[PDB]
């Protein structure tokens, strides 16, 4: 039931409740890097990590959890 | 030469107006210092922009953009190279 | 009325809070964007204080009621 | 070195700012990209660094933050340039 930073890479140009706000940085040409904040119940912050970093072409992901 | 902050809402929701956004900005990609995304509500997305570079460049890419559709709210706030 | 502002200023880096992103724009000088989300009478009442006070450079306030 | 960019993130009860901001600043620096501050509460603020660098240099800035007295869950994620 905490707060958790989601990182992942994911090449920009081939085409909720849990967000707080999202970063987005061009690490090159290709991709971009996002770091997501997420807050909520940590059952279903890990869980919308998973997804996305399972997610195909979703590279480098990374969740750091901070429970309250 | 300078910075500058661009800012917008739009629906995230639609494929078809973000895809557009997207190649938009990666068309001028070394104007991007970092950007910011927050949930305003189930739709709309709002979006900060931060750049660097000719404040020339700066306003194409941000009215070009800017001008882009159902992109609301727009707003640029350039920041001068004479501090 | 609720709704969410976007506070931004340049400063030299020496309640309703979203997430805010700093940047150093120089040496000395350092960009700060604030989201802030909550009754906007308080809103742009903190931020009318913010860009008031002695340092706070460009202040810019644009605010996004709903 | 390697080059690349970087994900360093820690929380913090916002004399021990200006001492990370000595840190942030003063003995390593121009190697911030930008960084996202938010209030995890009435204490507590969580902070992602963005950098973007010489690999080395990034961790050893990191380990000056992290080092820190008071910085807990302190967390470096390199990104070397791909």
């Amino acid at each position: 039931q905490g707060f958790a930073v989601l990182s992942y890479v994911y090449e920009h140009e081939k085409r909720h409740d849990l967000s707080v706000a999202t970063l987005h940085v061009h690490i090159n040409h290709d991709d971009c890097l996002e770091i997501a904040v997420l807050k909520g119940d940590m059952g279903d912050v890990q869980h919308f990590a998973d997804d996305v970093i399972a997610q195909r072409g979703v590279r480098h992901g990374h969740l750091q959890c901070l429970p309250k």
